[PDB]
């Protein structure tokens, strides 16, 4: 199975996924002084009020914390989006040391973790059918920096210990992903892919400029987590990114100046 160990990571995954080397893939590395401010971009709007949270997974490549979507109860539109977009579930990708852990880079930059909040097109129906459309999904991009703590990332935190290996799931009910956010919704927004396999093509990207702090003691206990299941050697799962990719026929587009 895929991964990103030397056997079988990033550079492995175009053998069984040959999109990897396609016209728009994620992620990429982000040149603050070639992107061009867009005037026309729309605000973002981000309604998250009514968001149901259910569970949490150690999925065996990062944990994701799932959402109820089968009503417009968490919503990504405007910004460069046509259409409502509904959150399915938000995961994270981070490093074994605080200078890499982000997929996107700034300027080459990379920043200690990424969060990814998983948004699809409600016009294709389920996600499964969203991710076969260009369009089909929205991507909520947000870096992490190490230094003060984020407060409301606290409580996935503290139930890392419980979903420690491939498999493991617990109850993960009354989280808001509000607590997530930045102060700024100004924003970086291109094409894409999936940054995992299957790869596919199908991501407008919303790459926040302003990154979110996370304590060095938070980030610590995302890498106490496992890619192997209970009762197989420990592997630490760390260094969980895909690195920039060519940026080939696209220009990333600024909300702002
Ligand atoms: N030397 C043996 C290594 C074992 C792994 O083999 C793999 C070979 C390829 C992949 S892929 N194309 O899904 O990234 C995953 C695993
Ligand atoms: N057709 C099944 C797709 C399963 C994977 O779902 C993903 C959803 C989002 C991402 S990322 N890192 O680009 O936000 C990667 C994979
Ligand atoms: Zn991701």
């Amino acid at each position: 199975h895929w991964g990103y160990g030397k056997h079988n990571g990033p550079e492995h995954w175009h053998k069984d996924f040959p999109i990897a080397k396609g016209e728009r893939q994620s992620p990429v590395d982000i040149d603050t002084h070639t992107a061009k401010y867009d005037p026309s971009l729309k605000p973002l709007s981000v309604s998250y009020d009514q968001a149901t949270s259910l569970r949490i997974l150690n999925n065996g490549h990062a944990f994701n914390v799932e959402f109820d979507d089968s009503q417009d109860k968490a919503v990504l539109k405007g910004g460069p989006l046509d259409g409502t977009y509904r959150l399915i579930q938000f995961h994270f990708h981070w490093g074994s040391l605080d200078g890499q852990g982000s997929e996107h880079t700034v300027d080459k930059k990379k920043y200690a973790a990424e969060l990814h909040l998983v948004h699809w097109n409600t016009k294709y129906g389920d996600f499964g059918k969203a991710v076969q459309q260009p369009d089909g999904l929205a991507v909520l991009g947000i870096f992490l920096k190490v230094g003060s703590a984020k407060p409301g990332l606290q409580k996935v935190v503290d139930v890392l210990d419980s979903i420690k290996t491939k498999g493991k799931s617990a109850d993960f009910t009354n989280f808001d992903p509000r607590g997530l956010l930045p102060e700024s919704l100004d924003y970086w927004t291109y094409p894409g892919s999936l940054t995992t396999p299957p790869l596919l093509e199908c991501v407008t990207w919303i790459v926040l400029k302003e990154p979110i702090s996370v304590s060095s003691e938070q980030v610590l206990k995302f890498r106490k987590l496992n890619f192997n299941g209970e009762g197989e050697p420990e592997e630490l799962m760390v260094d969980n990114w895909r690195p920039a990719q060519p940026l080939k026929n696209r220009q990333i587009k600024a909300s702002f100046k």
